[PDB]
């Protein structure tokens, strides 16, 4: 299998990397592991203007006031258990958001702050019949209401919730109150069931408290039951949020209709659906095991056909110290990170099931040393029924001596591993910034990108509407609209000239500059920077972009095209020559 | 004779060089390993970095000063300080064209430690360092002509007081040293190997303006200068007046809208790339004393070569073996040529100085050979940074990566060996040998980077190395804590809604690589605390109720559980 991509050759896979606490999404070529693009999401990007432009701030909403995010879990939308290449979704643990990225333009196009929760961590997508819901865990228990009356996590109204977002509308669909908390989550291959690990069944705030119980659990959600209660109006609402809220807590040992709690040791972490749809596999973390939940036994479990929730466990292989996450080659093998032993362990799932029945059989096939302390791992197409068994990325948290020293802060080590054969082969050490936690690969032919914008693209349609109100045809017009102390500049751009090369305003005016790149050649992006005003943005071919700033300094102020004589001048008349307020 | 260096750095092997890439319009500096071309680290400078909290923390905002209000930068030209014409590994400097700044990066901690807004100018673009006897000055071009004063009375760019200026910054103090008014616009700049001369390409035939830095220093020492506005910076007038020269400058006619301005590693030439002219112009540095002394009949007499090379020459670099390498933007090539043969051709000899043209993909701007800015230029690696990558990488939407192409120059024939895609047009880069960079493994508790925070802690009676304390001061709350995986030293505290909370964390772990983080959920608060570092961040607790904070940097098996609670009592 070819590991090295030479000049003129192209990568075989796209890789979509979480940006970690840096807040972006990164597009890599696989197997070269080179970074092809950065997609700003929760970060403010000087280069494109994301977080500065009106289009981007409109998408972020009120959360545009935050300059940070913390992402972990990128996932690609699916149709019938296969990637359809439409959307990528990712979490923000820092400011409790989910974002949607459109894979045709490689931009974030939608963002939501999840109501009545703190810290969106675990995230994964419904697989079947398609990605109708984005499933997202809120990790931290909080009071409801959280108004400063009650701080006690043991209060009956202190809890966290499982969250379902409508993937197409990026509005909330429902939330389910759970016992304990929520770590990671995955969905089955039918649409009925989703599942999440919990590490804080104790509802504690201290370290020893969260570690007390020998078993926490994975909570299983009957999504069909949830939907039926919503359609029946059997729900409540919290605060000013209209989101339907269902109670999936146990009441005095009696289960709700919406959830079952399968005891799993111990502070379990990863929650991974095998690519054949047979299992939710929970990684034991503090227990040296994974627990294999038989999805085929879940209907009987919710129908009371089983005596003990543990009856849905059909395997619990002992694997090594600190199992965190599991992935799949599509050949029947699972691959699990061992954080403490610092390895990836390859094991056969059907043999583990047989060992759980007492059959003496060695289900462990290989242990590969990684460098060092691996967290997530990802095999190519592992989240689909097309899991191809070719590439594996293990994302390790301490790179130590594997790269040149660069000061007290080290890179992460994302190691590419060839799993096409019976023996795992470490082929490449990939240093990355700010701790990507996890990544997702797609075949080259699963992603179809636009090379030039459509003039009706929803990304800037609000700006087109604003322009229409000013009587502006954006494809042609080079005009300065004045409106009190507001100035709206509209111009076309075509290399190497701005359509408006100078304009004059009064000191203190609020200036909006809207630029429509009317070029039609690929790769010829333009930029716009106003010197010493903190203004910067990208305008690609046929895109309209706009940015608003206060002309707070009198005098002449240059603007220039960043993304390459293509310059202009803003002239600001001093306040003392104009009416005084 | 052959170019046959190994390019593969396999698992467990280390790169041979550091590469320092400009972050382009994204505003950071990036550390790469060469020849693997992998990005080892991002150093935030003019960008706001969610990961480390640069732009959010009190330490970073103190370094940025008032310019902390800007969330953008536009970087181009990274350079490493020198002693006796060789890299000394102390500092890296870089420009900000967008908000007119220069930043200094300390190469032992790989952080920006100083930043200056250059007064009375717009857009710092070209930038290079004094070489000899060391980098006493950072030389920086302000690109755009503006009125002086720029107070809104005069907008006329032809006015006698409309001009731009060449800027000298004291590398060690990061304060302005002096500014020189010039005729025309400044493009790129470089310095000689004595400390006496610097040069910059100019567009108003245009010119290369040469600065006699010794003459400038003498005028400053004598008090023969003016100041502009409210800046104390000495300002000298390097313009021609009624055709008569300043003592500070000479204008050497050079075709045509010349762009790159590069000092050859043997110290013989300032080489200006011709752009609109399919040539480079070679200025003999050893004729400059005669030029300034009035012993030459014509400023053109310092030109000793003008080789014809191809369409669109933009920048030049050196292998230390006598060859120059120049980017041809239109022809989309690197052309390797012999400088002494070009000089003889200029005198009329029949000699072909062109050695090879290598196709690059596509439209190269800057290029950089390893150690090319030093008298130790080693002729091993070349990076050409091309603007239009077209079909050289997988498609990724309407925006495309820059193509930074690694070229083996160790032998007679240039060999293209790697295409490296990069984000936001890095534009230019610089390389250093592995052994020229020495980095700290853990922070020093006396480090100036957070010394102002240590001072604040001292005013509160706090021993940062041990204390876990909450200081109440009106509506201000100052939390001080130690951190040691997997526990914050203060795991809960209570404030009043509206309070201004400062959280100062000292990571007292001693193990390399065990960094800690701090994030306050739904408050826009995030920062890094590496081993032995103190970091602080200020935010207002504007929301009543229980608000979680957690460690963002995976540091331990129990990392998910390294958390705390801020309790905010309602108004
Ligand atoms: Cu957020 S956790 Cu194992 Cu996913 Cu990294
Ligand atoms: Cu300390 Cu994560
Ligand atoms: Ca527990
Ligand atoms: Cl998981
Ligand atoms: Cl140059
Ligand atoms: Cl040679
Ligand atoms: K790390
Ligand atoms: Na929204
Ligand atoms: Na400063
Ligand atoms: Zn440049
Ligand atoms: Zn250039």
């Amino acid at each position: 299998q070819k590991i090295h991509v030479g000049p003129g050759e192209l990568d075989d896979y796209y890789g979509f990397w979480s940006g970690g606490h840096q807040g972006e999404v990164r597009v890599l070529g696989v197997p070269s592991m080179r970074e092809l693009m950065r997609i700003p999401v929760f970060n403010v990007d000087s280069a494109t203007g994301w977080g500065l432009t009106n289009e981007s701030r409109h998408i972020m909403g009120d959360s545009a006031k935050f300059l940070n995010g913390d992402c972990h879990h990128p996932h690609i939308s699916m149709t019938d258990g296969k990637y359809d290449g439409k959307y990528l979704f990712i979490n923000d643990k820092a400011n409790s958001r989910v974002a949607r990225i459109r894979l045709d333009i490689m931009k974030c196009d939608k963002m939501i702050t999840v109501p009545n929760v703190q810290a969106i961590h675990g995230l994964r997508l419904q697989k079947v019949p398609h990605t109708k819901y984005v499933f997202a865990n809120a990790e931290f228990i909080i009071p409801h209401p959280n108004d400063g009356k009650v701080f006690d996590l043991q209060d009956e109204n202190s809890y966290t919730m499982y969250n379902a977002i409508d993937a197409e509308t990026m509005e909330m669909a429902f939330q389910v109150i759970v016992d304990g908390n929520l770590d990671n989550t995955d969905a089955d291959y039918t649409g009925r069931f989703a599942a999440a690990t919990c590490y804080n069944s104790e509802k504690a705030f201290d370290l020893g408290g969260m570690m007390r119980n020998e078993r926490d659990w994975v909570v299983v959600f009957d999504i069909h039951a949830v939907e039926a209660a919503v359609k029946a109006g059997d729900f409540i609402t919290l605060g000013d949020s209209k989101t339907p809220v269902l109670d999936g807590r146990k009441k005095d040992g009696k289960d709700s209709k919406f959830t079952r709690y399968v005891p799993v040791p111990k502070n379990p972490h990863g929650c991974n659906t095998s690519s054949d749809g047979k299992y939710f596999i929970a990684a034991g973390k503090l227990s040296p095991t994974c627990s294999m939940i038989a999805i085929d036994k879940l209907p009987d479990l919710f129908a009371g056909k089983l005596a003990d929730p543990r009856d849905v466990i059909v395997g619990e292989p002992e694997l090594g110290l600190g199992p965190l996450h599991t992935t799949f080659d599509g050949r029947g093998n699972a691959y699990t990170t061992l954080f403490i032993d610092s390895q990836v362990v390859k094991w056969n799932m059907e043999e583990a099931v047989r060992a759980y029945k007492g059959e003496k059989v060695n289900y462990i096939k290989q242990k590969l040393d990684v460098h060092y302390q691996p967290g997530h791992l990802h095999a190519s197409l592992c989240e689909t029924n097309e899991a191809d068994g070719k590439w594996l990325v293990a994302l390790s948290k301490f790179s130590k001596d594997r790269f040149l020293p660069v000061g007290p802060l080290h890179p992460e080590n994302d190691q590419l591993i060839d799993i096409s054969g019976d023996e795992m082969k470490l082929v490449h050490d990939g240093p990355t910034f700010a701790e990507p936690h996890d990544c997702i690969m797609a075949r080259r032919d699963q992603i179809k990108t636009k090379k030039i914008w459509d003039r009706n693209d929803p990304f800037f349609a609000p700006t087109v509407e604003m322009a229409k109100k000013d009587g502006i045809n954006l494809d042609t017009d080079n005009k300065v609209i004045r409106d009190g102390n507001k100035v709206r500049v509209y111009m076309t751009s075509m290399a190497p000239a701005f359509g408006v090369q100078e304009f004059t305003v009064k000191q203190g005016d609020e200036v909006t500059v809207t630029i429509t790149n009317i070029d039609q050649i690929e790769d010829v992006s333009a930029g716009f920077v106003v010197v010493n005003h903190g203004v910067s943005m990208e305008i690609s071919p046929q895109q309209t972009s706009s940015i608003t700033f206060v002309a707070d300094k009198p005098g002449l102020h240059w603007y220039y095209c960043s993304w390459f004589e293509m310059v202009g001048r803003m002239m600001v008349e001093p306040a003392w020559s104009h009416p005084q307020f």
